[PDB]
């Protein structure tokens, strides 16, 4: 008989994510949002009230489970072994939700007013980043001119959506590491 | 070593020394120290740091402004991608310090754009309208412009990240539907 109320909200969430995703936060209006999830605008706005918590929800859903643990500290500060592990983590995130990685670089890039309540669900662990190659060059291990072109290098090749059509995801990550330990 | 000998000398060691450090990370000493020549001779050729800079990019940056690929291509959006990337993707290989220095100043704008620009960054721009005109067409398919280039961006000109497989596969990645 009829859906639960958890798989049309479910629904409405597959297809914000993948609206979001092809058009952007701004691009997108909750009537592209219901037309694409086949239910009528009233009952997507009944649930979530506008395309803002729609958004919010989706980096909910589609994000990160739980803030990431620190990954110097858990590789007890071995620097590569930490990055190997960060990259791994993100760019297997990616590959299973690659709209997040569109939506998160963008709001990486252009701070938004919508970036303190979505940032525990991606941004806030994509973060760590910066400490890992601090302590890699710290320790002689890593080498790079600056080390916030080198955030930037990393974080728009790990999050573009459709970078396992250029490389394996195991191979970006050793590539990556690679570029950084040459000295 | 002649007055030329010296000034190529000066220009290898700037290029190399600018491509560990950026602009700011280098100093005309250490420039002239890895010359093997005194400071004053640098000057007396380049007129310090800045100078120097533009000439590295006068010298290992293109000769001329590249002709708009998209007009060359009869507006066949990949075949203009494929000149472009080309183009660049040689030029980098000959000189990879030349896209680190591009890359630092894309990615951080200083005072220093406007003089450099029209040896590199200005037809470098180009990337822009060749991805807007292909996804127009119906013949490349992105979500992001902006991420898009700055993709691109990283891939070609970031260092030390098979060239005959490079430009196939980032136009593979974008032809794909």
């Amino acid at each position: 008989h009829m859906a639960s109320r958890e798989q049309t909200m479910e629904n409405i969430l597959k297809a914000a994510k993948k609206k979001f995703g092809e058009r952007g936060y701004e691009g997108t209006s909750i009537q592209e949002i219901a037309k694409e999830a086949k239910v009528n605008v009233a009952m997507a706005s009944y649930y979530f009230n506008g395309k803002e918590n729609l958004y919010y929800e989706v980096f909910k859903k589609y994000g990160l489970a739980n803030e990431l643990p620190n990954f110097l500290e858990k590789n007890q500060f071995n620097p590569i072994n930490a990055l190997r592990e960060y990259l791994t983590v993100f760019t297997t995130h990616i590959k299973e939700n690659p709209e997040i990685g569109t939506l998160a670089y963008e709001e990486i890039i252009k701070e938004s007013a919508r970036l303190e309540k979505i940032k525990p669900y991606f941004i806030g662990s994509f973060e760590q980043l910066k400490e890992i190659l601090q302590e890699g060059e710290k320790q002689g291990v890593f080498h790079f001119f600056s080390i916030n072109h080198t955030i930037h290098w990393i974080t728009s090749i790990v999050l573009f959506p459709k970078f396992k059509k250029f490389i394996d995801s195991a191979d970006l990550v050793s590539r990556i590491i690679s570029a950084l330990t040459d000295k």
